[PDB]
């Protein structure tokens, strides 16, 4: 996956006018972004397709897939169904439910990125003391896909150093969450960021200074 | 605690609108307590929830499985409780502050969060099942009255009974398709949710009264 800038926009706005007018207000400096259920459950499914006739950009509908294969199935189906490329799934829940998605994305051509740890500060209590065996997990299933925490650099490392250089790591938890964006990339091959730019008095602004901080990466 | 008729819940997993409805009117008499997850509501909109509620007298329980940071977590809550939904199925995984997060919108906008704690599938024996019990505790200790369990392991759903206590809520999954017993489920849980056993019947209404027909003395 070739993302612009190595940035993915996570819109997390729930207005249909906001959400379009930022993410064109920005569409120089990505081709990529991460529609949420903040933005689809406020506006609907639609939304994705809206996105991909404006802006032409790539879709990852970060859903944390995280129920039984049987229901991991029909949310994989729906998903692509409104035109996303892509799906984050949780690997907490088992082999199983992420296999239930690996087979959907297949079927449709598309892909599906494993989250291994999370960036907030509850992450800690129950992700954290599984997430290398959850990484360990996605290599034995064949996942080429990831997603790991920018705030905290070590963790990010270790999950790099688990799926090795071939797979595709992209890492959330820049800017408001505390994680830097050059630091993040050392490890990973894009960071997403949400309100770090969304919320910023002038978003353009936001996504030239981000993308002016890591201009030699 | 609400009042679940028949202590059955249906999850209403159909992806199409026209089913989902037939369906759920079908078995309307029986149950008045009906979970819509993202099978139906990702396919249909969000109104789907409004669309129930106004073709139906049921409560409705969004299975939404909540599991991001607080700060989305929060907003999920919101647009779901917006659009109708008297309960979110929120996960325990993600630790405390998210379910925090849930727990705080839910009070401010008067409606409830129920706390899943071990799942039935059995991919949960990788990594939910060693945390369970902790995820439960968690749960009591941040005020949580509502919780899911497994049917399909009745010792673990006996276990997570003991932790929460008689006074919360609990209901269970797992049930029929999964291989969960209906009436070995309900002597933990307060309820018991079915899927596929219901909709997926040549008659879901004989299936429904099939299952309470089992349950009858309890
Ligand atoms: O471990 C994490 C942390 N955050 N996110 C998501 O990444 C975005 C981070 O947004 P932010 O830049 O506004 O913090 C949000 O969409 C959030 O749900 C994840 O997928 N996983
Ligand atoms: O641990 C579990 C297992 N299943 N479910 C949900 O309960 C329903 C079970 O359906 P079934 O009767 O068709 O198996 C589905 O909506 C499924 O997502 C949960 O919320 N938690």
């Amino acid at each position: 996956m070739d993302v612009m800038n190595r940035l993915i926009l996570a819109m997390d706005l729930m207005n249909r006018d906001d959400a379009l007018r930022v993410t064109g207000e920005v569409r120089e400096y990505i081709d990529t972004v991460k529609i949420g259920y903040p933005l689809v459950l406020s506006e609907g499914m639609d939304i994705i397709a809206e996105f991909r006739k404006r802006f032409g950009c790539r879709i990852i509908a970060n859903f944390k897939v995280a129920d039984i294969p049987e229901t991991n199935e029909k949310i994989c189906r729906a998903t692509f169904k409104a035109g996303a490329d892509a799906i984050i799934v949780h690997g907490f829940p088992g082999a199983d439910s992420v296999r239930a998605c690996l087979n959907v994305a297949e079927e449709m051509g598309r892909e599906v990125f494993l989250l291994t740890e999370m960036s907030h500060p509850g992450a800690e209590m129950f992700i954290q003391g599984a997430a290398d065996e959850i990484a360990r997990m996605g290599v034995d299933l064949g996942v080429k896909n990831y997603v790991g925490p920018s705030t905290r650099p070590e963790r990010l490392s270790r999950l790099r150093e688990i799926i090795g250089q071939d797979s595709f790591l992209i890492s959330p938890g820049v800017g408001a969450q505390g994680g830097d964006p050059g630091e993040t990339l050392r490890f990973a091959d894009a960071i997403i960021v949400g309100r770090s730019i969304y919320l910023a008095d002038n978003p353009a602004a936001a996504a030239a200074g981000i993308i002016e901080s890591i201009k030699d990466l």
